[PDB]
């Protein structure tokens, strides 16, 4: 079987869960922030030095880092390659956007939105400026590629990540209308993939309560 | 033709250059920190909103993010898949280590070593602790996988990145002997891939001068 160790309102976990839903993959979900889930990772803590969540357990194969989990699930499962194309150039655009999310978009958004929620970290003007730069960059990338989704004309695993990062801004009532291509993309995602957005919305609601 | 826009002593650039050498790919190298290189990216600055370096220009296809550049070069070129295996599980270990480098290993090392060199950023005990955690994690990953290299028994594109991150510690005379598996891996890399280490060493020497 497949088991996902996850944080119920963690954007990386929510990215992986959208992929599992899109691919129709049965799995056990362990929310490590829910009740006894805290201890349900003890069976493999020496194996994740980073205290790594999410972690995917595919029939004994343990894999961390949400980007790598998504790249693995999409290559190994599914009837076609549309969410992670095999063509090297098409794939490179997906891989680029996944790197952009990890290094820049979700890096700066998460530091401004979530870190102050759950830590003694402070929101600052500099953190706000970096959030604006990340949104500028994403708006420009959408304009440059010229397609409906972040790495193609249809959804890919890059969108699964970028959506959960953008949701962090919504969770704190951050107005994204200054980035019209990002706003249009986000609304289009929700309209065309309601069962995927539904997963992310459940996490958003938890975050709004503890904003 | 292929053109690489690079920073002569930038670890991400040096990772890509090792791949170009390993794959035997002829290319034009533009060091944007050398003389007139500063302006030689003006022909595509609207196209890289992040002020993105390195950037690969493969016959008109422009690709940023060093991880994505490496994943593209290794899939598109080369006679075998040993530096980026096609098998989904073997590939997932490479992808995981690339994510680990971006999110954690090079993230914390670069903030402790290089950012204070070239900015008003300060070395702190917390930054040192995070460097130690990153090295702990890498030592544990090498032990867990149990292989000679970071994602297999032979070199992969993950090693090209992890080597340039570790070089930043060497550039400031940081002793890595408390992490014996990392030290052994680093020395083995240099012994078995001298033409690749040579590229990285040239950048190290520039960084040592301005440490
Ligand atoms: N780079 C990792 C980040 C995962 C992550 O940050 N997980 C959080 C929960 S949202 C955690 O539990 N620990 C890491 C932290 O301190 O942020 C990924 O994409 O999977
Ligand atoms: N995530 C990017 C990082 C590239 C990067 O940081 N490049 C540096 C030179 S080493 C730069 O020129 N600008 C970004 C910065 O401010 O660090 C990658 O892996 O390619």
């Amino acid at each position: 079987p497949i088991t996902l160790y996850s944080v119920s309102d963690g954007p990386p976990s929510l990215a992986v869960r959208q992929a599992l839903e899109y691919l129709g993959l049965e799995h056990k979900l362990v929310n490590v922030d829910f009740g006894i889930g805290e201890h349900m990772t003890e069976e493999f803590a020496q194996k994740n030095p980073q205290k790594e969540i999410p972690v995917l357990d595919d029939n004994g194969f343990l894999l961390g880092e949400s980007n790598a989990i998504l790249q693995y699930l999409a290559e190994r499962y599914g009837k076609d390659d549309t969410i992670y194309p095999k063509d090297p150039m098409a794939r490179a655009v997906v891989n680029h956007r996944l790197c952009f999310n990890l290094s820049t978009y979700y890096r700066y958004i998460s530091e401004y939105t979530l870190a102050p929620m759950f830590f003694d970290y402070q929101r600052t003007p500099l953190g706000l400026k970096k959030t604006h730069i990340a949104l500028d960059n994403f708006n420009t990338y959408l304009k440059l590629l010229g397609k409906k989704y972040a790495a193609g004309e249809t959804v890919t695993i890059a969108d699964f990540q970028l959506v959960t990062a953008t949701m962090c801004l919504e969770a704190i009532n951050f107005d994204i209308s200054p980035w019209p291509l990002v706003e249009n993309w986000y609304d289009t995602y929700k309209l065309e993939h309601p069962t995927l957005w539904k997963i992310v919305e459940g996490g958003m609601k938890e975050l709004e309560a503890f904003e």
